[PDB]
């Protein structure tokens, strides 16, 4: 079994792979690979940008062990088995009634990858997801089959829910559901000015915000979601697309095909790391967005998946950006800067940036940490697509991406103390850089130290965790 993430910037071959279909069959596995010192590092769907769950040595899967156990038809919660993905989860609670409290743009991640990043989506009153976990089963090399909760260890419980999978296997999971509701969806354009205007009150008068920046343009596209108490308040698809079709015909029925996001791959395609090129691929991508206002109705579970593009590099970073009642403006600060930034050094920055807010997490390890609740953080996403196979182009964009993060890195995630996406963060090579990580780590993590002194107590032989891991927490 040879494993590759969604993008295929990581692939992995384990020397020993596992896939049990029963907790006692997980729990021998642990044991054994205990007794023997060989590394077993848990995965969920593969799926994480930076191939965090990947071991060269051995890695166990639960995607066998995917049912949902119990429905509490009253306190509104769910006990699934840690290899369901979200989609099964959402399928199986449709006649139930109940959906989950937010999505992250795809749905074909595992509750156990889902919950041990941190994972989140936009809504400023809407924790992440480590946060809608009432309680786990977590099987440890040390002590076995554990149940943690807010009860049973919440000293413990806070730091495995979102533990990196490096405290151990996690076989069920209790999570927090809503009511299932449709959410009735409204796409409009703006300036710069006219988000600034708008910005604080939306925040807080929508559920769910979402703002997709269109770099070398005054092109923001917002979504807002709010639930449909009771429905919904032109151009034709051929009319959006033909900015960026006409663009294409400048460098058909091989077109014609082509959804909008093929377009954007097939547009950068033909020059992705010319900054001139790029200014005009995005300046079509604005036009085609600005003859696509209008609302959608759905469920929740339907509305808040996103299509994503092509295969792509993309670094996500949560920083704070005050609470409820005293609003912060770090946030679009922040845009303005990166924006000011991608045209002083020529970056051939595609769109989207997307920019999302989630409450506050009470999981140490969780990048938007915070002690106080009702406090906010303002995510934000950068991205270069790789729009084709040939290893060549697939290398420029690699280095491209490299300098477009490095460049964030240095000149914005300290001023703002901006904490990387754990799915997303990539282990630099250079020893300087390394060390450079580290001190930023300590710097943004409290919880650390706690953290590897938990890998001691629960995995003290070390084979729940891999390079990235040892290098991140030395
Ligand atoms: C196209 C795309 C869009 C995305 N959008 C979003 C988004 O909107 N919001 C967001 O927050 N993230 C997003 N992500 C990132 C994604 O949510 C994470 O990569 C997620 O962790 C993937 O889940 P997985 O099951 O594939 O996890 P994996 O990558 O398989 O594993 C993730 C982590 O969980 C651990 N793990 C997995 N299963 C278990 C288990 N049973 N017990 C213990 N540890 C376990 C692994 O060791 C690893 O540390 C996106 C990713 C892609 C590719
Ligand atoms: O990993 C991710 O990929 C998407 C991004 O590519 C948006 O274009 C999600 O929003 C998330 O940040």
């Amino acid at each position: 079994h040879t494993i590759t993430n969604w993008s295929g910037t990581h692939a992995v071959r384990p020397k020993r792979f596992f896939q049990p279909e029963s907790v006692e069959e997980l729990e021998k596995i642990v044991k054994e690979a205990h007794e023997k010192g060989q590394k077993i590092r848990p995965v969920g769907s593969g799926l994480s940008p930076n191939g965090l769950a990947f071991s060269e040595d051995g890695m166990v899967s639960l995607a066998l062990m995917d049912k949902v156990l119990h429905v509490d038809k009253e306190k509104k919660q769910v006990t699934v088995q840690a290899g369901a993905r979200v989609q099964q989860v959402v399928d199986a609670l449709r006649p139930h009634g109940l959906t989950l409290q937010n999505f992250a743009s795809i749905s074909e991640q595992q509750i156990g990858g889902f919950i041990q990043v941190g994972a989140h989506g936009t809504g400023a009153r809407i924790p992440p997801v480590d946060e809608q976990v009432v309680s786990m089963k977590l099987v440890t090399p040390a002590k076995g089959t554990i149940e943690l909760s807010e009860e049973k260890d919440p000293e413990l419980f806070r730091l495995a829910r979102c533990g990196l999978g490096a405290l151990g296997v996690v076989t069920e999971v209790t999570l927090q559901c809503v009511p299932r509701h449709k959410l009735l969806e409204h796409t409009f354009v703006a300036t710069m000015k006219e988000v600034k205007k708008n910005h604080e009150k939306l925040l807080r008068e929508n559920k769910h915000v979402r703002y997709m920046w269109i770099p070398y343009t005054d092109t923001v596209v917002v979504v807002t979601c709010n639930p449909l108490p009771e429905k919904a308040p032109q151009y034709s698809e051929d009319e959006k697309l033909q900015p960026l079709r006409n663009l294409l015909r400048e460098a058909s029925p091989e077109v014609s095909g082509l959804s909008f996001t093929e377009l954007r791959d097939a547009l950068l395609a033909v020059d992705p790391l010319d900054t001139e090129w790029v200014k005009r691929v995005n300046q079509a991508e604005a036009e085609f967005w600005k003859r696509s206002e209008g609302y959608r109705v759905g469920w929740s579970d339907e509305i808040l998946g996103f299509d994503c593009g092509g295969q792509q590099w993309v670094s996500e970073v949560a920083f704070p950006a005050g609470t409820l009642e005293k609003p912060s403006a770090a946030d679009l600060e922040y845009m303005e800067e990166l924006m000011r930034l991608i045209n002083k050094e020529g970056i051939p920055a595609p769109a989207p940036i997307e920019q999302r807010w989630t409450a506050g997490s009470s999981s140490p390890m969780s990048p938007a940490y915070s002690p106080s609740p009702d406090s906010v953080f303002s995510w934000v996403n950068i991205i270069m697509y790789l729009p084709t196979e040939d290893e060549e182009q697939r290398k420029a964009i690699t280095e491209a991406f490299r300098q477009y993060r490095k460049l964030c890195e240095t000149r914005l995630w300290d001023k703002y103390g901006a904490a990387e996406h754990w799915a997303k963060i990539e282990v630099p090579e250079d020893p300087e850089e390394l060390e450079a990580l580290r001190e930023r780590l300590r710097k943004r993590y409290p919880g650390v130290d706690k953290f590897n002194k938990a890998r001691r107590e629960l995995d003290p032989k070390n084979i729940l965790s891999n390079d990235m891991i040892d290098s991140l927490f030395p």
